[PDB]
């Protein structure tokens, strides 16, 4: 926008500025083609979406689970490309382990059977006057203690008046601390209102109590404590002037110093309020895995408006393949484009791979045909259903760039439990069926990815036929539609408008052919009409394309040679 | 000036007409007043191009 | 196709786009010949048509039997071009069978156009040139190559020929002795020759006469002499010519001549030009039914035919389908129902006959 | 109409605006062509007519029923054409009283989710009182899981009416759960009317595809042909190409005429219930005419507009009374049934 | 100048209505507020400027 300056208007003579900022803004690059996989696999809240980054990061969600080994192939499978984002999801519900002890909650922050293998124990640091809690947990060497709980603040009284006590009121509505009061004698000397105003912060009465003469406190020896003066727990006429009474806060000071541990939280039980009491350490039990969902429909669901491309999910089951392909389509349908990459099971005959090419024939879906093993950054050399084969390639296709095709590129694998005659290859890519090709000519022998069709049978249309095409088809209308959705949709039709479109549309497709994601455009015909509340553009576009054929025709000629 | 601040998209300046009569000053005008976009509609013709050397 | 994106329609303020891929969409290439062979055979299943490729899936299929030596023989008589698809059935009763009009009814949506059966009876010659005639009727164009027995006189030949005079059937005369990857030598019937001039044929492009093509062949049994063959051109039966008086001594192909007795039309005739008469009229018809039936008569429709029609020719006159057609007389004519189509084509013709004229004259040379 | 400015009238001296809004007024086109169903379902209120925009809303509403599958067709048959609105009606014997409720919501494609021919009489009936009114429509119906020629005859002349098409096949599809889903021809006629409503104005649903998986019974030429003639919808198996499809031969009607193609072929007659149709000089400036004065000048003027921007033997004019009715032959677009090629072999001397 | 497509700035809405639901109300002649979601940043625009006249 045109920038007023000042932004109030003035109405004596004066001067003022205008500033205009539309020259310097730039605009957003290429979308990431990032990579979703739905999966089996120990830890990680259920039904929930992360985002990851690194290995490590994915390790500390998910506990070696085969979600964590599609991972794992899916950024290992080529190292030469950078790196992208990955969209990961857990498929079975699975409850937290908990306990109830001493008045308390105890909760596990991790889902699945291993939670039921967290234990804590509580006990009486009878030295410090305080709590000692210790958390204990095997499968991480994991042991933590925190000792010194529950002192907060202290305060000493040094008149030389025989009674001086401190008390802390109720507010039996809530059980908050409603007000600070300290005794002198037979009546109060000063007293604070804790649930409001300048001393809802134990500091600022720390700070404020400092002041009068009689007076002093100090927090606690250890740590750094600090509190929202409504959690001061209950003391009732403690005597402040023979030694300084350290003021508590129990389940406050659980809670603030529990706050950044990863492994267990804390509630309270209740109305009446159980008393924190130290118990025997106990073991949390109950969390569970359930059944595996009949259903991956609604879970599925949650990938949508999560911004990622490639889908592959890991099953074989074409059950799920078509949830998936439906999935994909009501996403695409909505404007939201996708695509799924598909597997069978371990090893299953060329019949069963046309019949599943039959049962899911849809332009957004592709079927992967070998199986085969890995060696994995574990040292181990595992076996994988097919569909792992598939993860293989979605890792790939969302590592190159847009329109680069996944054709006649190497596969990182160790061997395949089927290897393909050169006729068998013809008829499974006639069919629409990816395989993997055992290049034997050459003195290293190494897998190539014998092409990108899609299961859609019918050749006739290349942005049907083939993956490349259609994927950069989907992000030219995309970054089309929302550009020129946030540039132009609500603005006045200034008599120049549709130059200010035809200058804007030869920008976008002036990068476009730059960033080698068209071969060209014909800026000619880029042609933009406005009419009253709306406009019409139309522009031509030659579409990238990857080589598919070569011919070439050898002529041998004779030559006369003289001297 | 209308159209200086953009209140107005365009006029044609030979719409603007005056007839005088005793009592009376009679005016007409055209104006083409100034629409915001509601609608975009984009047409993509996708074409081949023989590239050789 | 024009598609919307979204699919799904918008009410509210929106942009949206709508994208052509009609510039990219390929097309149907030049059809392929595919060849039929229907056979005696040991191995797969009998009753149904395989597609085959290679010798060694053939020898999977299929083992020890003379349907193996005709797939050998029609891959293996045509070096010099690419080796094409086979089609080919065994046939057993689930014993002999009676008669074959019950099984050549499997090739019948089979993407395939000639048949040889490896049969000398003149009953099952008449089934598959019934065969033949009721899929061309079909509009699925088809041709039968036959042969004789071990050694046939003139004779029975024109007999033959007599039993089967038609446009669609052609009879070869020799027999002969091949050799065989097995290093073996065979005495073989003239219907094993016939299933070699097939695999030529099939072989060749479309268009392309088999006539004065090299054959292949260890020794014939019978050497014709120049008026033996020219009695048996005359009566539309393709010969097999020893020729002799080049230091190299090879077999030509003598004619592609149709068993069809009537010489007036050349469509009807040879072998060639109505192969190349039906692959046009068979195109023709499935590309404009694809192309324009159900489309709107949208008023500039007369001039969208005529520019595909030229195109489609344009086409045939690249690969040599066809020798040259006027282009003015491509013309359409459009009445509310019914798109009613006009054209000229120049059809492409082997040279069967050439006529040197040679005058001498004098010079005087001086100085 | 021409607003005043002020709204009050004022009679002291004053300026008044006068605003003519009329050259900017739109949304003038047509509707679209909503499609309508009549089925079991589960869930939804019986007798209520729901609008549905997507299958998330409709299992939301519909559940565990026909009507579901149906609307899930409905959108299936058709994946490269705009996905647009569907009316939809869970019924819970006389069906007109619920048809009634359709009577003014604006869709123009109907089918009942059954193969009862006394259902398919009433949606016809229903069908005809509304397009008899202001308000047009059609309908498909099929027959159940296999019937034969002579029961599609008898249903077809039993049920013959220009607005009313009868489907012939039966099959099997694949539905988005992986369901291998055997359905009865009834279906496919949801199929079908989802295309049509898909397809532009005067689109015709004859050689477009359809997406499924097999059929029941497969008809050779001649049995097509049969049906064709009879003026009842069947679909063929395209078997001359090792790519396979299944296509609508043609969109024939069950009241077949060779003297009306509007009534014959549904196109042409959604053409006629959507097409739009588009000076004087008066005798006191003439002392006498007739009739061939009046083509001559009405001639004489369209040839000068015709420069600026019509052919004699096509206008027509009576007159009556005073009165002159000029009547114009106009040309309205078909869609092509007949291609018909003549090939002549020439032969050409080259020479060199 | 129109208020369609015009940010607001509001911490959240109570109701968030789905992308039919916006349609339906905007046929209605009601302006309602889309959270925009697809972006990376996600914020509240104003759908339209229609007045309640039907």
């Amino acid at each position: 926008a045109v920038e007023p300056f000042p932004r109030r208007p003035i109405t004596r003579p004066h001067a003022s500025i205008e500033v205009d900022t539309s020259g310097i803004g730039g605009s957003a690059g290429s979308s990431e083609k990032v990579f979703c996989l739905i999966g089996q696999a120990e830890g990680g809240e259920p039904n929930t979406v992360y985002e990851l980054r690194n290995y490590s990061q994915a390790k500390r969600l998910f506990r070696s689970g085969e979600l964590l080994d599609a991972i794992e192939l899916a950024w290992g499978s080529n190292p030469n490309y950078t790196a992208g984002r990955i969209l990961a999801m857990r498929i079975e519900d699975a409850k937290p382990a908990s306990a109830e002890i001493g008045g308390l909650k105890i909760t596990s922050k991790i889902y699945g059977n291993v939670a039921n293998n967290i234990q804590v124990g509580l006990e009486k640091n009878t030295l410090s006057d305080s709590l000692r809690l210790r958390v204990i947990f095997q499968d991480d060497r994991f042991n933590e203690v925190y000792d010194n709980i529950g002192n907060i603040f202290t305060i000493k009284y040094k008149g030389e008046e025989a009674n001086a006590t401190f008390s802390v009121e109720h507010d039996e509505e809530t059980q908050k601390a409603s007000r600070l009061v300290l005794k002198v004698g037979d009546q109060e000397v000063k007293s604070y209102d804790l649930t409001g105003g300048a001393y809802d912060y134990t500091n600022a009465i720390i700070t404020d109590i400092n002041q009068l003469p009689d007076f002093e406190a100090k927090l606690s020896p250890f740590g750094d404590k600090n509190l929202e003066s409504s959690k001061l727990d209950k003391i009732e006429n403690a005597n402040i002037k023979d030694k300084a009474v350290y003021v508590k806060a129990v389940f406050g000071d659980l809670e603030k110093q529990t706050a950044y541990n990863g492994i267990v939280s804390f509630e309270q039980l209740n109305s009446p309020i159980k008393t924190i009491e130290p118990f025997e350490l106990t073991k949390l039990k109950g969390g569970t895995n359930g059944e595996p969902p009949a259903t991956w429909a609604d879970k599925l669901d949650k990938f949508a408006h999560e911004g990622g491309y490639y889908i592959v999910p890991l099953s074989s089951k074409q059950s799920v393949h078509a949830e998936v392909a439906s999935f994909v389509k009501e996403r695409s349908d909505a404007g939201e484009p996708m695509r799924a990459i598909v597997g069978g099971g371990f090893n299953e005959s060329k019949e069963q791979l046309f019949g599943r090419q039959a049962s899911l024939s849809n332009p957004r879906v592709s079927l992967v045909a070998n199986s085969g093993t890995f060696v994995m950054d574990d040292g181990r050399k595992n076996h994988v259903p097919a569909y792992m084969v598939a993860v293989a390639l979605g890792g790939l296709a969302s590592g190159l760039e847009i329109g680069e095709s996944i054709t006649f590129k190497p596969l990182r694998v160790s061997s395949l439990d089927q290897i393909y005659e050169s006729i068998d290859l013809d008829e499974l890519n006639e069919n629409g069926i990816i395989s993997i090709e055992f290049v034997r000519n050459r003195t290293n022998t190494f897998f190539r990815i014998v092409d990108d069709v899609t299961t859609f049978n019918d050749k006739s249309d290349p942005v049907k036929a083939e993956m490349a095409v259609g994927e950069a088809n989907d992000f030219l209308v995309s970054e089309l539609k929302v550009q020129l959705e946030d540039q132009f949709i609500g603005t006045r039709t200034i008599n120049t408008s549709a130059s200010i479109i035809k200058d804007f549309i030869q920008s976008y497709l002036g990068r476009k052919k730059r960033d080698n994601e068209i071969q060209d455009f014909p800026a000619e015909d880029v042609q933009v009409i406005v009419e009253g509340n709306e406009a019409r553009i139309s522009m031509t576009v030659y579409p990238i394309r990857s080589f598919k054929k070569i011919s070439v025709s050898l002529v041998y000629k004779q030559q006369t040679l003289q001297a």
